[PDB]
C-alpha cells in the first residue's frame, strides 16, 4: 500500500499500481453519453491512461491539454481521461474539450478499477476519489510507462510518457 | 421500481414510510467534509433526493420548494445527488439559499441501501432516484415519496404541508 500527499498532508492509497511490464487488468467505465467502454475496445491500439482526482475545472493548465492532444495525434493510440467524476463533470474539461482521440470516462459503474490499478484514495477528504497518475499500455495491455505522483497537485512526467511512445 | 425514458428500472432496497425511523447517515459537504445526519439535531429534515442537480438550467419550481421549506422555522434542506461537490455547486436549485445544503454519494453508497434510492439498472446504475423524504425533530418520517418517473417533478404541496 503506497501513500501520496494532497498539499502536503499524507493520503493513503490502496492497491499497487501497475509496475512497468505488468499486465493492466481490463476494466469497464462510463462514457460521456453514459455508455459503457471496455478496455477491449480498443485492441492493438496504446492506451495513455490519465487519471484524476477530479476533471471538474473551469481553469486548465496548458501542459496538460497539450500532453493529451499530442499523444492523441500519435497513430494508433488514445486517451483516456479517468476521474470518479460524474459524465456531467466530465464534459467541461478542458484538458478533454474538442481533443480528437481523447474521452472521459467515469467511475460511476466498474468502480473496482480503482483498486486494480492501486489509485484507490482511501482516507480524509479525498476518499472515493483517484489518485493522480499516468499508465501508459502497449497494444496488448502490458505496462510500458507508470507514475504514481507523491503530490497529488503536481504534475507527472509528461515528457517521459511520451518518449516511451516513442 | 422507477422509469427512465423509456422502461422499467430496478431500485435497491425500498424507501421508509412514514412511522419509521430514518436510520442515521453520513454524506459529503461542498467543502468535502463529513456531515452525519445527527448534526442537525431537533430540526426538521427535507431529504430532497435527485439523480444529478448538475445542470445549467431547472424548473424554478424545484428552487421554489427548496426555498420555502428553507424558510419555514426549525427546517433544514438536504439536496441530496449522485454528484460530486464539485458540480453540486452549480446547481439552479439550491444556489445561495438560507438553509439548502448539498450532500454528495461520493463515499456514503450506504446512505442509498438504507434509503432505497440506488438506481442498479439502465444507463443510470449507481445513480440516485428521485424522492422525497420529510423527518421531524426526531427524525420520523412524516411523508415519502418514490416517483416512479425520473423526470417527474414530486408532490411539493405535500410534502410542505406536512411541516405545518
Amino acid at each position: 500500500t503506497q501513500t501520496v500527499h494532497f498539499q502536503g498532508n499524507p493520503v493513503s492509497v490502496a492497491g499497487k499500481l501497475p509496475q512497468i511490464g505488468d499486465k493492466a487488468k481490463d476494466f469497464t467505465l462510463v462514457a460521456k453519453d453514459l455508455s459503457d467502454v471496455a478496455l477491449s475496445s480498443f485492441a492493438g491500439k496504446r492506451k495513455v491512461l490519465n487519471i484524476f482526482p477530479s476533471i471538474d475545472t473551469g481553469v486548465c493548465a496548458a501542459s496538460v491539454r497539450k500532453f493529451n492532444q499530442l499523444a492523441g495525434e500519435l497513430e494508433n493510440t488514445v486517451v483516456l481521461c479517468i476521474s470518479s467524476d460524474l459524465p456531467f463533470a466530465q464534459s467541461r474539461f478542458c484538458g478533454a474539450e474538442g481533443l480528437s482521440n481523447v474521452i472521459t470516462l467515469s467511475t460511476l459503474r466498474g468502480a473496482d478499477f480503482k483498486q486494480a490499478y492501486g489509485v484507490a484514495i482511501t482516507e480524509g477528504p479525498l476518499a472515493g476519489l483517484t489518485a493522480r497518475a499516468v499508465v501508459v499500455l502497449d497494444g496488448q495491455d502490458n505496462v510500458i510507462y507508470s507514475e504514481l505522483v507523491n503530490e497529488i497537485t503536481t504534475e507527472p512526467n509528461y515528457d517521459a510518457a511520451l518518449a516511451a511512445l516513442k
